[PDB]
DNA sequence: CGGCAGTACTG
DNA sequence: CAGTACT
DNA sequence: GCCG
């Protein structure tokens, strides 16, 4: 990154338009951040701010002040506020509009929140782990867990596919959460078996605390055995094999690379999910799905890059 | 002007 | 539904 | 916030 003294400045603004709930606009700042993450040269002129995608008037004239100044005077006006409301959507399961809302009920601290907030059931998990889930792991944690995983549906039935996905898949060398994807070669044998699954985790210990059950995803919490171990966010998702490479795609991610892939097929007419790639897909005047296309046959991965018009990018490209 | 990805889960 | 979360 |  050529242009730090920019970004960490524009970071610090696109942080408070966040968690003060300004999702286009912060959007933004996260877009230009990238940009200028990814030039070549530090850049030194409006104009050539100007040059870069994701960089308009506005955006320019932030850069020429940094530069000339070596400051940002909106950083001056941020409100007192934002430290607190990062603090509280820091909890997994509140975001802005519970963070915002604890604040004008003139909360300010997690001591306050733990004495006198009203808290989901999911909230309580998060906050009763909140140093653990702000914590990255080593990979080879997230190996270990991912094993744990595979071992336990195994046990059920020994042609069960389990892949641990994002960061992981993408290859780096620390993970925030481990992502697992569980499928049936035989298009079948996924189905039911959630109960049986996440009962064996819970037996051992290993599985500590459940965010969300539902019918293909799961949310929780889980710590290896032994001393030295920290609570860890574990996903699981069951998937039908025929949408296995839409699902790994969307699994791996990043983020930021699926909603261009997901952005790229709305200009062509398609749609990509988790569950497919379609096609002679019919939308009203907003970008709006109101008639259905076809699935598109996507055995692999390279299939959907393939029916995009795409080059394949193997994981540890697609971490955008 | 208005989209900025598409979906699952919770209560 | 609105809010939050996942990649 | 940016961009079509
Ligand atoms: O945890 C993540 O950031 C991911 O899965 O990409
Ligand atoms: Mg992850
Ligand atoms: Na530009
Ligand atoms: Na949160
Ligand atoms: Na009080
Ligand atoms: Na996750």
């Amino acid at each position: 990154n050529h242009n730090l003294h920019i970004t960490e400045k524009l970071e610090v603004l696109a942080k408070a338009y966040s968690v003060q709930g300004d999702k286009w606009r912060a959007l933004g700042y996260a877009k230009a951040i990238n940009a200028l993450k990814s030039f070549h040269k530090p850049v030194t002129s409006y104009q050539e701010a100007c040059s870069i995608p994701g960089i308009g008037k506005r955006m320019a004239e932030k850069i020429i002040e940094i530069l000339e100044s070596g400051h940002l005077r909106k950083l001056d006006h941020i409100s007192e506020s934002v430290p607190v409301l990062e603090l509280f959507s820091n909890i997994w399961g509140a975001g802005t509009k519970t963070a915002q809302m604890w604040y004008q009920q003139g909360f300010r601290s997690l001591e306050d929140i733990r004495s006198q907030a009203s808290l989901t059931t999911q909230q309580a998990i998060g906050l009763k782990h909140y140093s653990d889930f702000l914590e990255r792991m080593p990979r080879e944690e997230a190996t270990e867990i991912e094993q744990t995983v595979q071992k336990a549906a195994q046990a059920f039935n020994s042609g069960l596919l389990c892949v641990a996905c994002g960061s992981y898949r993408r290859g780096k060398a620390t993970c925030g959460d481990v992502d697992v994807l569980i499928t049936h070669p035989d298009g079948r044998s996924h189905r039911g078996i959630f109960s049986r699954l996440l009962d064996s985790l819970r037996q051992e210990g290993f599985l500590t605390d459940d965010l969300v059950k539902g019918e293909t995803k799961y949310l929780g919490v889980c710590r290896l055995p032994g001393p030295g171990r920290r609570h860890r966010r574990l996903d699981i998702i069951v998937v039908p094999y025929s949408e296995f490479a839409c699902a790994l795609l969307y699994f791996t991610g990043s983020a930021h690379f699926n909603r261009s892939m997901r952005a790229l097929a709305k200009t062509k007419g398609m749609s990509l999910s988790e569950h497919a790639l379609s096609t002679a897909v019919v939308r009203n005047t907003h970008g709006a799905k109101v008639g259905p296309g076809r699935v598109l046959p996507t055995p692999t991965e390279k299939d959907v890059f393939r029916l995009l018009g795409l080059p394949y990018r193997e994981p540890a490209e697609r971490d955008w």
